[PDB]
């Protein structure tokens, strides 16, 4: 029967714009439909939600966390594991918490679709 | 006739895997043929390349110079175009640097692509 909700978590950046922008994704995201909720939070000390009070506040059954991040910095490789008692370092993992199935992808820097928004960003089409 | 350059401009990180994506994109992009000549740089004092450097050293009619950047920071709204010579803010900026027509395009975090890539994090096609 399974609900399935993604949480887009980035670093401790206050910026408005940075804000502006997760919120931008996860809009597009839970208009689209792909999930059946959307959340963003951050992998930083003093910002919220953080990872694990979003995955707490989900009734979905299983949830992908995606670091929204360009490279392998602490805060996915650290910070973001270790604040939902996941394995540190890079990678896929599958796990659990509280119950829930978790999956952690990987950090979207090395997509071929960041290559085309460097492409895009000069071409600007759409 | 028209020799096209880009410049993928990053941050100071001197992570060894951010350095290894920002050089991930040039390379694909360098092998597309989609320019002339691509080149990454940095807008952070005592990192090299620093955009200026860069863009001195490329013998191209016209540059694009893409902020790899989630959100509009201060490197994009100002330390960027301070190293051009180029208005401080955002959006696109369109002048010259030394002669060579240059165009600061806008950073790629509100790109339907940088959506896309956080929706192939889950879906892991190709």
């Amino acid at each position: 029967g399974m609900r399935r909700g993604l949480v887009i978590v980035g670093h401790g950046s206050q910026l408005n714009h940075y804000r502006e922008v997760m919120e931008l994704h996860r809009k597009r995201i839970e208009e689209s439909g792909a999930f059946d909720e959307v959340k963003i939070a951050f992998a930083a000390r003093k910002r919220r939600p953080m990872p694990d009070e979003a995955i707490r506040e989900m009734n979905c059954d299983i949830i992908y966390v995606v670091p929204l991040f360009i490279s392998y910095g602490l805060h996915v490789t650290e910070d973001l594991p270790d604040l939902l008692g996941f394995p540190r370092g890079r990678g896929i993992k599958e796990g659990e918490f509280e119950g829930k199935k978790v999956v952690i992808c990987e950090p979207i820097g090395e997509d071929y679709f960041v290559t085309y928004a460097i492409l895009n960003s000069v071409f600007r089409i759409g």
